[PDB]
């Protein structure tokens, strides 16, 4: 799992 915040 993953969390990819821009």
């Amino acid at each position: 799992d993953f969390i990819n915040w821009l």
